[PDB]
């Protein structure tokens, strides 16, 4: 990749700055020009790609530097001298290695690289290695303890004792109660290849990894580490063995489980800082199924997941800084980036200030979604979507072929574990314009930012001006931010919500305004998220639902915010009690028609129906060629569905490959609802008045936007949407 | 009618024990009550029939018959107060959520002495809110209406008699203001001294959910009821707590059966037929899931009018367990009019003195827990179908005065939580018929668990028994005395200490023969406190006839988290190696024996079995391998030396897969196709603790242990597994 980046907001109001971070392999500066973004989809049977240049508002040429990518996670402890005393030295920890067979994996080592001096205990699958530090004229100490470690509790240990002159390496399964428990150890004698050291071979301490040249970082949990300057006053060594005069340090994880610090619990306080967010919150050795949430049993949640590939906050310097003029219009923009025929685009958006609207409508960019599905990497990129990129003249770069932008929280670690985590703040691959996700058989298999321009396009064009916010600003503002307009419209997939962005949506309602949902499963899954940690979301699939992945017992509740994570269903809030209808079926990306139910027509909300013949209509689009398509919503009274909703139409003919979601489900032949599961296959487009001035008009279909250009935006789907929103600005 | 049934106070008693037999007959002769052992409770013609071993010469009995109520409805009372109410008049209130408005006049909270026509009741009904006040001897009620259409939603409910200003008032208020058009409705009608002060003789208990005039059970959830002696509705928090009659708080003791008042008066109160604690009060926001630590958002019961517990049946007699009388199933077969009826229990050999080398586990729990399930489909076929066969004749769905089983709603459309054992379970009775089952005998749980128990008989298995209950009380050294413990047909309710005594058993060396399918599924909840009661709430996923609400995971009564034994970190497959992986209808197939099994350890138990299909017969749906399936699983802790010995196929189209093993409807947690579900079993392994483990992996395998006279490759295979595990 030869020119990328990323911003530390995707939003700013007027006098607002967004810093700007450039990595570049080119020796040449790069260029930097602002551009507003109106289509996004490259599709030549579509509007193609569409910019309005304002290089006269920013354009700028700057110095390029590569800036690396180094995933992995692990924690440093700094400011701290080189453990040991002329007695020796001891460490350990209580472990989980969840994936063995990727190599050398660090537990804790303290490594000065210039005097080769310090130690390493690592865990392969040969078993637990130490590695000491000779000095300047020799190859390192290395003493392996031969065992088959599995996925399980051990604790694992060194102690380098001059008085006896032996060097002991061990690890003991923590379940004594196991058929075979493993307990080996290996002493060697000592003789003088190791001596107390010198101020002067200080270095700090890493828990996950080691820095000698960082490697080795560490995949499974870390539990309890600690550091010894002497004998304890066979069995394993523990931080509690020891008089509080020899312990070096004691960390306890189960202190500050939604911060990124690892607390000593000695006098010392040689407290450390985790790096790339590894998963905390999650289940210790003494953990047993009497406790369920962290924020009330830390004691059962003293444990860390690291893992290799772990990636957050590339700390790349900012090469430029932009702030919003007054005038600048609210929109969808980015920073087009060039060298040496390379482009990129850092996206971001212009926010209308609070309580000042510059558009009756306001459009809301799920940017929480974004970032859950952010560099995805689906295994899908082959020959024909390849070649279709370059075809297309479609964005270049997929996360299949650079798995060094980290992964998405739909993938799976290197150890088989969910990603929990997702970082903004590195290059967002997913959410660039021209970015292609699927190879769509009928159509341009875009998505997230890109099938949003689909809708952001056709306002244009239909001459709607409107205004744009970002989920991180209904998390900053609230109701409050949405309540000026006559309408807020949502994206065409609002999956992933806070409490604070479905209650400001709520609120909006209750203040009388309208909701167009234009999506589909909308509403579904809660993410967490914290000031401590900006630029991070984190997703826990709890419970059931259709899934990527599943979250272990226990392990339910949010690290960043300690609030109850997965459906938003298991959190009492149903798609229904919002907009009416609710996930209910998923199939591949392929859409189909709607019929329409003429009934609707006479009752209320059905002159939306006006001037579309029918009774199908629908059946085409540039996201796989249908209006209803991909993932659908329907009512259910049960989950909410309101008395009044007008149900105006109802998709029929899905492919078989087209089946239900699993939360709705009592059994694979039953709903909640006690229906066939095959009455979950559709997609309905409702209309319902409030009750508190305004109404809601939802599609429930993922792909209904991306009919709306259709016939150079003559079309059915075209006539609803005009429809809709004339009725909404009245 | 039921001419005659009963329970008993437990379900099995060992060397020196008593069981107390409680018994309804709506005879006016006396009954006999004769001891009998069980030996095939399967009454279909095409098997062995019903058998018994008459043991009347060990007991027999005369005893004379009385009729004994059933009376559903859960409430509570509050006893030995005075009646309520001041020369200044009257208030009292509460915080109500209504689940089910249209089945009549519903109780909030009620203080009536009937020979008087003195005190009061507050009522719901889709007409509005009621008072009934009582007027004396000569008059009939005087009643109050405040009209107003009530939905499924919170509400603080009143009355307020104020003689001063000579006024009554009944109102109603909804408790989110926020929502569009908030209820706010009160009636105001004129006092005129058509009520006057209590006196002494007026008193009475004060009830809430139900009135004493027992009728108009409530459904729905109650909080924070009280009584004292523009506009708002009064709440305990508005009074002095000197004119505080009495204020509940139902955060307290959601463990218990005590309804605790937080005023000096200490007017504490005992809730009957358990209700459902442990729920969403008001308060409730979402940012705590667990009433052991956030009381304040579970301050609420949920009453139901079909709510059973504790019939409260006297004892008629008793009978203690001789050192002479083997652990087995027996049965207290009554007697009268030409009726009959079977009140099942088991002698438990004495802890560490065993009787046999066999042991057999009553899954008492999985029974208790489908007890009387109405599954609606007792129809002409069925009926017709009962009586021919001679079966036993009543069935839940005509007889709804036995309650509900977990598998069931209430009235309102709640989950049904909870299962007495303290009331006639006609399941649980020799020759009761579950299904209609085209190539069988449609029978389940203690019926189907007597194939196994007639054909250890026939081959000549001494075997003792213990129940679930037992385990629960001595753990595995009650196991640990046993060469092999077998399991029922269905062993799918457990504990954590009954799934401790399975595992500690095989640590200790054991052999565990799992001869059902779907076992060791569903979590159970039960106290000490609450003897005869278990609680299932259905969390998160699975095949679950009904879905627990967020925030309710937690059992009332013992503070477990609640729901699948997946959700609290124990697979099936850790214990058997096979788990849970396909439902169907009730239907058999056969098994394929994997080719490669015969080398390999454990090969010689298909030693004289053909093959390379067997088992395609049976009295359960007509074949070994059929109507819930258990399948290998490496990520759910099959251990790694499991030996996969024969693998059933061909089921019909609609065997589907295990809800809480998809990650969606195209793939497993283990990313394969879901058809990969669709298959039972029968696997064999060493524990390596000194014995091993054979499981089959289906509910149905019994069934076909006595097909073509006890000659057969599932009874071959099954001797085989026994005579290995007994060397």
């Amino acid at each position: 990749i030869t020119i990328t980046g990323y911003s530390d907001v995707l939003s700013a109001g007027p006098g607002e700055t967004v810093e700007f971070k450039v990595s570049s392999k080119s020796p040449h500066p790069f260029t930097a020009e602002l551009v507003r973004v109106i289509h996004a989809d490259p599709n030549p049977a579509g509007p193609g790609m569409r910019f309005e240049p304002l290089g006269q508002v920013f354009s700028g040429t700057f110095a390029s530097f590569d800036k690396p990518l180094l995933p992995g996670s692990f924690a440093r402890v700094s400011g701290v001298p080189a453990a040991g005393s002329a007695a020796g030295l001891v460490a350990g920890a209580r472990i989980r290695p969840t994936a063995l067979a990727r190599g050398d994996q660090c537990v804790m080592s303290q490594w000065n690289t210039a005097r080769h001096a310090g130690f390493a205990l690592l865990v392969s699958e040969r078993g637990l290695e130490l590695r000491l530090g000779a000095g300047t004229g020799e190859p390192p100490v290395c003493v392996l303890c031969a065992a088959r470690l599995e996925v399980r509790w051990y604790d694992v240990w060194f102690a380098i004792d001059t008085a006896s002159n032996r060097i002991e390496v061990g690890v003991t399964e923590v379940d004594g109660s196991v058929a075979a428990p493993v307990r080996h150890r290996t002493l060697q004698m000592l003789d003088a290849r190791w001596r107390a050291p010198h101020s002067d071979d200080a270095a700090d301490l890493l828990i996950g990894a080691l820095e000698d040249g960082r490697r080795a970082h560490f995949n499974g949990q870390i539990e309890a580490p600690f550091v010894a300057d002497a004998l304890p006053s066979y069995a394993a060594p523990r931080a509690s063995d020891f008089s509080t005069d020899a312990l070096y340090a004691a960390w306890d994880f189960a202190r500050g489980i939604d911060t990124l610090k690892i607390a000593d619990t000695t006098p010392h306080a040689r407290h450390g800082t985790l790096q790339n967010l590894p998963t905390r919150a999650v289940r210790s050795s003494a953990w047993n199924g009497r406790e369920r949430c962290w924020r009330t049993a830390p004691a059962h949640y003293a444990a860390i997941h690291f893992h290799d590939d772990d990636l957050h906050d590339a700390g790349w310097s900012t090469d430029f800084a932009f702030t919003v003029p007054a005038t600048l219009k609210s929109g969808a923009y980015a920073m087009r980036l060039s060298v040496d025929g390379a482009t990129d685009y850092l996206p971001f958006y212009v926010r209308p200030e609070l309580g000042r609207p510059g558009a009756p409508l306001v459009f809301v960019a799920a940017t929480y979604t974004y970032q859950a599905y952010a560099n995805y990497a689906r295994g899908n990129f082959d020959a024909a979507l390849r070649d279709k990129v370059g075809r297309w003249g479609a964005y270049p770069h997929n996360p299949d072929d650079h798995p060094e932008v980290g992964l998405a929280t739909y993938n799976l670690h290197s150890d088989g574990s969910g990603v929990m985590f997702s970082s903004r703040l590195r290059p967002m691959l997913t959410m660039r314009p021209g970015f292609l996700t699927f190879d769509d058989s009928r159509g341009s298999g875009c998505r997230h930012y890109i099938a949003d321009s689909h809708l952001l396009d056709w306002l244009e064009h239909e001459g709607f001006s409107f205004d744009v916010v970002t989920d991180d600003d209904l998390e900053r503002f609230g109701a409050a931010l949405l309540e000026p307009y006559a309408a807020v419209l949502t994206g065409t997939h609002p999956e992933y919500h806070t409490a604070a962005t479905l209650d400001a949506l709520a609120g909006y309602k209750r203040s009388g305004g309208n909701l167009a949902y234009l999506g589909g499963n909308g509403f579904y899954w809660r993410v967490g998220r914290s000031e401590r940690v900006p630029g991070a979301l984190e997703v826990r699939r709890t419970e059931g639902g259709v899934r990527a992945w599943a979250a272990e017992a226990g392990e339910y509740f949010h690290a960043l915010d300690g609030e109850y994570g997965g459906l938003w269903r298991s959190s009492a809030r149903t798609p229904q009690q919002l907009v009416g209808v609710g996930f209910s079926s998923q199939g591949p990306f392929e859409g189909s028609h709607y019929r329409v139910l003429d009934a609707a027509r006479s009752q209320p909300g059905g002159s939306l129906l006006k001037d579309i013949a029918g009774p199908l209509f629908g059946g085409y689009g540039l996201s796989g060629g249908g209006a209803a398509g991909f993932e659908l919503d329907s009512t259910e009274a049960a989950d909410g569905t309101p008395a009044n909703v007008i149900i105006l139409a109802r998709s029929e003919s899905h492919s078989a490959a087209f089946g239900p979601a699993l939360d709705a489900l009592l059994s694979h032949t039953a709903t909640r609802a006690r229906k066939t599961p095959d009455t979950l296959i559709r997609s309905e487009i409702v209309y319902y008045e409030t009750g508190y001035g305004g109404a809601v008009f939802s599609v429930g279909s993922i792909t209904f936007c991306g009919a709306l250009s259709h016939n150079d935006y003559r079309n059915d789907v075209s006539t609803l949407l005009r429809n809709v929103l004339i009725r909404f600005s009245r």
